[PDB]
């Protein structure tokens, strides 16, 4: 498993990769651990958290990205066709980051 986005996420400051890769975790864990919970499938992009810990940190949507989420116009969306197995690639690869 050699991910970009979570090479360049780890390219942060030591304050800045915890604080994005947090969230990081928190998005893949909501869904990974409530399949049934079609809510934990979209993060709004103008939600507080999201726009000023995660979006502005580089590598980070990225690794969103690599997660299987797509960019729709007010929201990123975990679409129905995307595979959790890749899901929880990501996340594993984030979480051996934060140790």
């Amino acid at each position: 498993s050699a991910s970009p986005a979570v090479a360049e996420l780890c390219q942060n400051t030591p304050e800045t990769f915890l604080e994005a890769s947090k969230l990081l975790l928190t998005y893949a864990d909501n869904i990974l651990r409530n399949p049934s919970d079609e809510k934990y499938r979209s993060i709004r992009i103008g939600n507080t958290a999201f726009s000023t810990r995660l979006l502005p940190v580089r590598g980070a949507v990225e690794c969103l990205f690599e997660m299987g989420f797509e960019e729709g116009e007010t929201h990123l969306i975990f679409p129905k066709k995307a595979s959790v197995e890749q899901l929880q690639k990501i996340r594993d690869l984030i979480a051996i980051e934060r140790s």
